[PDB]
């Protein structure tokens, strides 16, 4: 059960906030790395700009994230709501983001990697269509996906999640939201928002795992991607994945036409989370 912590603790537990406990800030808020009274290794979220843009993803966790429990999302354990102050506690991720273990570390193969696909994966399709109402996260990033001590993949961070009615196709909201290089085309056309949106923005991340690099090289990536699609696309994979198997190149290149269709410029043309899940199945069979 979620369990509301006294302000008291969180402040003793991150030694009074000490900047030794920061494992990351700017944007939503801080996130210390922190052990509770009772021994639980957990990370805490100090929101900022409370009442407007921080009440605002505080409630959009605890109406999402908080309600729900999944093997691959991340386990939201507590809350602390005082004054102005917002405070949310997750079970400690051992590898961080993936984002931070993709760059700068330690070794993913791409059996470990497949298999952190195929998990953030289930864990949004399991948003998408084993939640009623659905849940749009909106920020599918590389860095909103933490592993934990299996490597195991965990979508994390629901500040800017919405919740959408079953018996609809899309919900139109208040503001743009998302990371630039995640942003699906026409995010940018309406204030609209869909689960094919988080469809597009994992099909970047899907390509984080399979080429490496930032989704902002190289003048984007997405873009750069489509062309080399036409192209080689020998030169477009990760090298150290390579090294590995070469005769692997041919499930690689399977699981690049499940990226690419992520990234239809089309929502309607876009796989759900489910199909995404069910080609991964018919790829290693
Ligand atoms: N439970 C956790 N375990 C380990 N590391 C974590 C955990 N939660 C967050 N982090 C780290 O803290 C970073 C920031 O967390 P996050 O919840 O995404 O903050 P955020 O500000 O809402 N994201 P954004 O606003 O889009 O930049 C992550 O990228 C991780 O590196
Ligand atoms: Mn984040
Ligand atoms: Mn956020």
């Amino acid at each position: 059960p979620l369990r509301k912590l006294a302000f008291a603790d969180l402040l003793q537990a991150t030694n009074g906030f000490h900047n030794d406990s920061l494992i990351g800030s700017g944007g939503f808020g801080d996130v210390y790395k922190a052990i509770l009274k009772d021994g639980s290794a957990v990370a805490i979220k100090k929101l900022i700009h409370v009442s407007g843009q921080g009440d605002r993803e505080f409630m959009a966790e605890m109406e999402t994230i908080g309600k729900i429990k999944h093997r691959n999302l991340v386990p939201l354990l507590g809350y602390c709501k005082v004054g102005d102050e917002r405070l949310l506690v997750y079970e400690f991720m051992k590898y961080g983001s993936l984002e931070d273990v993709l760059h700068d570390g330690v070794k993913l193969n791409w059996s470990t990697r497949r298999k952190i696909a195929i998990g953030s994966a289930r864990g949004l399709a399991f948003l998408h269509h084993n939640c009623s109402p659905h849940i749009i996260h909106r920020d599918m990033k590389s860095s909103n996906v933490l592993l934990d001590e299996n490597l195991e993949a965990r979508v994390s961070d629901f500040g800017m999640a919405r919740l959408m009615s079953a018996m609809d196709t899309h919900l139109s909201v208040s503001t743009l939201a998302g990371t630039p290089g995640y942003v699906p085309p026409e995010y940018y056309q309406s204030f609209r928002c869909s689960t094919k949106g988080d469809v597009y923005s994992y099909g970047v991340v899907l390509l984080e795992l399979l080429t490496g690099k930032r989704p902002t090289d190289s003048p984007n990536l997405v873009g750069w991607v489509k062309q080399h699609a036409k192209l080689r696309i020998s030169d477009v994979f990760d090298p150290e994945l390579m090294k590995e198997d070469p005769a692997l190149e041919i499930e690689l290149l399977q699981h690049l036409k499940v990226a690419v269709a992520c990234l239809d410029d089309r929502a309607w043309r876009r796989p759900t989370m489910v199909q995404v899940m069910a080609m991964f199945k018919e790829i290693q069979a």
